[PDB]
């Protein structure tokens, strides 16, 4: 497959096979960090407007090889690994990802600029997307993550910024957006719902009386998935793993999500 021009300037994610051009940039969800391809061929990260990182030979787990083709436009893109074509320096700067497991990874691996200023290549699969019209926004300290095996106790309001997820008194399971309107619901109100759980097997289920299944996300069989509610009202179940990062990452290290002091996971990757 071939690349298309990037069109998500200001978002936190650069999808696979999309060309990032000079003057284009990513922003972490919290707006603090910016990943910018400068007109002079330097790919840079800025912290509150100040360069704190530059893509070069000194970056651990990256390679630089010659670019012979003088016709190659200044461009940055992801094709499993990340590549920077900079003919002004006869160079291609690229990431040394961890060992690939399948060709599929080329289609689902994208780059994210996290709220902690790290850039991370993430092999990302949306198993279920309850709110397709709302953009997925990875790397936000804002987001609510639930690990498999989490009970949604009835009446408790789980928050993500101004958004919320609630297994309500009427038995409906509802996600509310920042404007207070519902972005998604299971439609289980008044059907006798007793229990709502993101199960260990990665399935989100609303149960009625006698363990009758009232609704489920059909995502069973994925114990590594997480349920994410975003501050923008998005709700989805995703199976994800990092395959590269500018810091923290090591090819042999075990990947894991940072945790709140409250033992809850956040949408930030770290290693070993
Ligand atoms: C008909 O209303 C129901 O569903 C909406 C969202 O669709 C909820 O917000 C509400 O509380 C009810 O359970």
């Amino acid at each position: 497959r071939t690349r298309i021009p990037f069109n998500g300037v200001g978002t936190s994610v650069l999808p696979a096979y999309q060309t990032l051009s000079a003057g284009q940039y990513l922003l972490s969800p919290n707006q603090r960090f910016k990943l910018l391809l400068q007109g002079d061929g330097n790919l840079v990260i800025q912290d509150n407007g100040a360069t704190v990182w530059v893509a070069n030979e000194q970056q651990p787990f990256s390679s630089t090889i010659p670019l012979r083709n003088k016709k190659a436009p200044l461009a940055f893109y992801v094709q499993y690994g990340a590549f920077l074509d900079d003919y002004s320096r006869r160079r291609v700067w690229l990431t040394d990802n961890s060992t690939f497991t399948s060709n599929d990874q080329w289609n689902r691996t994208h780059l994210v600029l996290q709220d902690d200023g790290n850039i991370v290549l993430v092999d990302s699969l949306a198993l279920w997307n309850g709110t397709p019209a709302i953009p997925l926004v990875p790397g936000a300290i804002d987001s609510l993550l639930l690990a498999p095996g989490s009970e949604l106790v009835q009446g408790v309001v789980y928050g993500a910024g101004a958004s919320k997820l609630v297994f309500q008194g009427d038995g409906n399971l509802v996600a509310y957006g920042p404007n207070g309107a519902a972005t998604w619901n299971a439609g289980t109100q008044g059907k006798g719902a007793v229990r709502a759980v993101f199960q260990g097997d990665g399935n989100l289920v609303v149960y009625g009386a006698g363990n009758a299944v009232l609704w489920h996300s059909h995502t069973g069989g994925h114990a590594s998935a997480v349920l994410r509610l975003q501050a923008n009202g998005s709700i989805a179940i995703l199976d994800e793993k990092p395959v590269w990062a500018r810091f923290g990452f090591q090819p042999t290290y075990r990947h894991i999500r940072k945790i709140n002091p409250d033992q809850k996971p956040i949408d930030i990757w770290t290693w070993h």
